[PDB]
């Protein structure tokens, strides 16, 4: 599977039947229908001990991996029960600035969408957590083109060394706090991973406030390849999945 014309999101239902499940993601967020739920606690992000380790091109995106052998970079509160550890973050972007994000707000598409993935510690490891309705907590942040994001530059500068699928590079001492927006107001709903196996084990937390990156910054995301060092060059762009039916789910907002 992939995002191409012949193995794209439209073909996934064949290998992964859950593609047509009840709590698939992403979805379009209707700001006027989402309900304000006063009982939501504020989000608690603790990334001061976060230990980044590696960045790799897995042929679908590039992941920054963190040491999740301990409670050093966690997410808590909000609609979450328990502690979730940060294991990795990656992005989804388009071939053009008018698209790229997975989630949409009132049908508006952003240039890209950042995903910070955490798993519920009560389940021992990531592998067991993705098998639970409440095993993962993904923090979604939209990116719009404008002013450059200083804290993201360390990432774009190394993209040259993991151009092709399979490549990885040491990536230590990266502070994920630099990617967060000023505010933490969010929308939340139960969903799934946006790429196969597409398991419905995620509690989505989408931040209302997007962050700004420069045209030159997102531009370097597009110079990556889906192919391995051998195959013909296939630029890595539009690796996002289209909105899925909300079905019988409700989107909660932590603000009004
Ligand atoms: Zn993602």
């Amino acid at each position: 599977w992939g995002h191409g014309k012949h193995n794209g999101p439209e073909h996934w239902h064949k290998d992964f039947p859950i593609a047509k499940g009840e709590r698939q993601s992403p979805v379009d967020i209707d700001t006027h229908t989402a309900k304000y739920d006063p009982s939501l606690k504020p989000l608690s992000v603790s990334y001061d001990q976060a230990t980044s380790l590696r960045i790799l091109n897995n042929g679908h995106a590039f992941n920054v991996e963190f040491d999740d052998s301990q409670d050093k970079a966690v997410l808590k509160g909000g609609p979450l029960d328990g502690t979730y550890r940060l294991i990795q973050f990656h992005f989804h972007w388009g071939s053009l600035d008018g698209q790229g994000s997975e989630h949409t707000v009132d049908k508006k598409k952003y240039a890209a969408e950042l995903h910070l993935v955490h798993w519920n510690t009560k389940y021992g490891d990531f592998g067991k957590a993705v098998q639970q309705p409440d095993g993962l907590a993904v923090l979604g942040i939209f990116l719009k083109v404008g002013s450059a994001k200083p804290g993201l530059q360390k990432v774009v500068d190394v993209l040259d060394s993991i151009k092709t699928k399979g490549k990885s590079a040491d990536f230590t001492n990266f502070d994920p706090r630099g990617l967060l927006p000023e505010s933490l107001d969010y929308w939340t709903y139960p969903g799934s991973l946006t790429t196969p196996p597409l398991l419905e084990c995620v509690t989505w937390i989408v931040l209302k406030e997007p962050i700004s990156v420069s045209s030159e910054q997102v531009l370097k995301f597009r110079k990556l390849n889906f192919n391995g060092e051998g195959e013909p060059e296939e630029l890595m762009v539009d690796n996002w999945r289209p909105a899925q039916p909300l079905k019988n789910r409700q989107i909660k907002a932590s603000f009004k």
